[PDB]
């Protein structure tokens, strides 16, 4: 369904898509091939929907965190740049777009949130979050506010939640442990409570979103905002003289923004892959190409070594990198989707007074991992990992109905692969129930009960945070 001979590109509306079009135009006059740049709303949700059915754009732009989910769903084409090209970019940017050992996208630029302040309202920005209430009290007397930023997206509140100990998934022994979520520890509670207190004490508003915060700062109504490099262009256009600096500390600890790598993935169902690779490697990822995008809306610290050498002289880029080095790279695991939705809900509910901080974060911890992932853990860790290889052979025998080239493929499959195939075939609930029935057929009554009990535990947890 994807038209061959042209390039369709999806990029978020807050990025420099006009500049990217200019790169596309130059790419056209050099090979006669049309390049269309679109910025549909909720593209990071639309893409896994429309690309699963073989459609969608040829190239999708987003921060790297979404791409692992896409890759697990087989939506992305593996990219293979020559080592000569790989040397052109910083190694850590390639690290961000690597999933299960394979490169699943081209890294473009490194983004981190910074504290943006109005130099005319506030010559010396605060070093701590704790100073902010007093600063607000002072500025309110002048008819201004201290700080306004997007409270509707958890990306912006995360640096504060993570400052004193909050985290997404524990990284240990070279992998993210999805059984170890840190959105409900003492550090997370402390961070979110402080934000909620700012609202209760009338220093912020719960309903503040991106557009409200941007307008307020760019009109000189608020002394500070929190935003990324993509926002600098609009501030340049405004009458506000601004500085970009390190985020305030909380409890003596640096704010820890999630570091995003803007990345370009290629649709696995695209007939223009080779064209897409050519566009990215030879037109976009060049000094001239990146400059075109960057002049529309700043990219931050770009992945291209040669161009970044120039951009790094910018004090705003230095501030971006300082904040990034105090932060954490976003995990790209498929569970990141569930994580973000959960924390988004937690922050919104707590800020609005709908839930207490404790109840909101308790719910977020349970919801940070999707049911299918948890059910897969039951099937694999509690079920298959508790039986021998010979017992696994007896198990696979009962999987002959769900024909899956069981002649040789199923006989070769390891435990993870067996679990994946059952869930892919019947859905998570049916896969776990079938595993239980097979264990009961093999007379593993004890093991089957343990699976039932674990399933009951998971279901009860989800139930206790819904109403
Ligand atoms: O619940 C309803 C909302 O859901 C949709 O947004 C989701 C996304 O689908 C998730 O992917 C996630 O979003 C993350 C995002 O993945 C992450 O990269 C980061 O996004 C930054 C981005 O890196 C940066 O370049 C810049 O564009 O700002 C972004 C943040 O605004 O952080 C996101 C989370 O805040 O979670 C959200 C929901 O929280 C849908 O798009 C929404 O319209 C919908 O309301
Ligand atoms: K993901
Ligand atoms: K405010
Ligand atoms: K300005
Ligand atoms: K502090």
């Amino acid at each position: 369904k994807i038209e061959e001979g042209k390039l369709v590109i999806w990029i978020n509306g807050d990025k420099g898509y006009n500049g990217l079009a200019e790169v596309g135009k130059k790419f056209e006059k050099d090979t006669g091939i049309k390049v269309t740049v679109e910025h549909p709303d909720k593209l990071e949700e639309k893409f896994p929907q429309v690309a699963a059915t073989g459609d969608g754009p040829d190239i999708i732009f987003w921060a790297h965190d979404r791409f692992g989910g896409y890759a697990q769903s087989g939506l992305l084409a593996e990219i293979t740049p020559a080592a000569a090209f790989q040397d052109k970019l910083y190694p850590f940017t390639w690290d961000a777009v690597r999933y299960n050992g394979k490169l699943i996208a081209y890294p473009i630029a490194v983004e981190a949130l910074s504290l943006i302040y109005n130099k005319d309202l506030l010559p010396n920005p605060p070093k701590t979050w704790e100073e902010i209430p007093a600063l607000d009290k002072e500025l309110k007397a002048k008819g201004k506010s201290a700080l306004m930023f997007n409270l509707q997206e958890p990306y912006f509140t995360w640096p504060l939640i993570a400052a004193d100990g909050g985290y997404a998934f524990k990284y240990a022994a070279g992998k993210y442990d999805i059984k170890d979520v840190g959105v409900d520890n003492a550090g997370a509670k402390a961070g979110l409570t402080f934000l909620v207190d700012l609202i209760k004490n009338k220093h912020m508003n719960a309903d503040t979103d991106y557009s409200i915060a941007e307008a307020a700062f760019n009109k000189g109504e608020t002394a500070m905002t929190i935003n990324g490099p993509w926002a600098w262009s609009n501030i340049d256009t405004s009458a506000v003289n601004y500085g970009v600096t390190v985020l305030p500390t909380f409890k003596g600890q640096p704010s820890k923004p999630f570091v995003g790598v803007l990345s370009a993935g290629i649709n696995a169902a695209s007939p223009n892959k080779e064209l897409a690779k050519e566009f990215l490697e030879n037109y976009l990822l060049t000094d001239e190409g990146l400059e075109a995008v960057n002049k529309d809306k700043p990219l931050g610290a770009v992945a291209l070594k040669s161009y970044e050498e120039e951009l790094a002289k910018d004090p705003r880029i230095a501030a971006t990198m300082e904040n990034a080095q105090k932060g954490e790279i976003m995990p790209n695991i498929p569970q990141m989707s569930a994580f973000w939705y959960a924390v988004r809900t937690a922050v919104i509910n707590a800020a609005s007074g709908r839930q207490t901080v404790d109840a909101a974060l308790a719910a977020a911890q349970t919801n940070a991992v999707d049911m299918e992932s948890k059910y897969k853990e039951i099937l694999l860790l509690t079920g298959l990992d508790n039986i021998t290889d010979e017992e696994l052979d007896r198990f696979k025998f009962f999987l002959s109905d769900e024909f899956n080239i069981a002649t040789g493929k199923l006989h070769t499959a390891n435990r993870i692969q067996v679990a994946t195939l059952m869930i892919q075939n019947a859905g998570a609930v049916s896969a776990v129930m079938k595993t239980i029935r097979i264990f009961q057929k093999l007379n593993y009554m004890l093991l089957a009960k343990r699976l039932q009990e674990e399933k009951e535990k998971v279901d009860k947890q989800y139930k206790s945070v819904t109403k």
